[PDB]
């Protein structure tokens, strides 16, 4: 018949997403050196790498680079953003 089955040719690849993180909370999600953020990589299955590139003449922030997968990297991004995020009513007393 037609014998025209096309659709193939996707080598190796990795998804990456960058987000703005408040240096203030950065020390809470990263930890002393990066022990916390290290565990977050497994929770989402993606790699977390905080970028600095000497942030000069720019708003005080820390662009975090999350590499891994397109369907995963998207999940983690939320896990981190929610880490630095804050709400009105807090669960803890202190």
């Amino acid at each position: 018949g037609s014998s025209g089955s096309s659709g193939h040719g996707d080598g190796p690849g990795n998804a990456v997403q960058e987000i703005m993180i408040p240096a203030s909370k950065a020390g809470l999600v990263i930890g002393k050196g990066g022990e916390t953020i290290k565990q977050l990589q497994e929770r989402a299955g993606v790699k977390m790498v905080m970028i600095q590139d000497g942030p000069q003449n720019t708003g005080a922030d820390k662009p975090l680079r999350i590499t891994g997968d397109p369907y995963k990297v998207q999940q983690a991004k939320e896990m981190v953003l929610e880490l630095i995020r804050d709400q009105g009513s807090g669960p803890s007393s202190g």
